[PDB]
């Protein structure tokens, strides 16, 4: 064998919006929530709520806090359906009225 290095270094969470909302597109043509829900439920990231789109093909995950939502993105990263990888990151906006 062979190691002997570190590797810290995170996204920051303090300041800035407690958004815990997760984003979730490129979805199957005809997925199904359950599809994505079951994955959710065995990877342990099930959130409170869960908005599910089908015309939209679109998912937001919504975490009691900020850590949750974090810990589990790390998680459903690359997890994908069938061929097409869907697209999963922490959803970001600078949307000011």
């Amino acid at each position: 064998g062979s190691s002997g290095s570190s590797g810290p270094g995170s996204p920051p969470g303090e300041g800035a919006p407690l958004a815990a909302d997760v984003y979730v597109g490129n979805l199957p043509r005809d997925a199904r929530v359950s599809d994505l829900k079951r994955a959710l439920r065995e990877l342990g990231s099930v959130p409170l709520r869960l908005t599910w789109q089908g015309p939209r093909r679109r998912a937001f995950l919504h975490y009691p806090d900020s850590a949750a939502a974090q810990q589990a993105v790390s998680c459903l990263q690359g997890l994908r359906l069938g061929t097409d990888t869907l697209r999963v990151a922490l959803a970001r906006q600078q949307r000011d009225k």
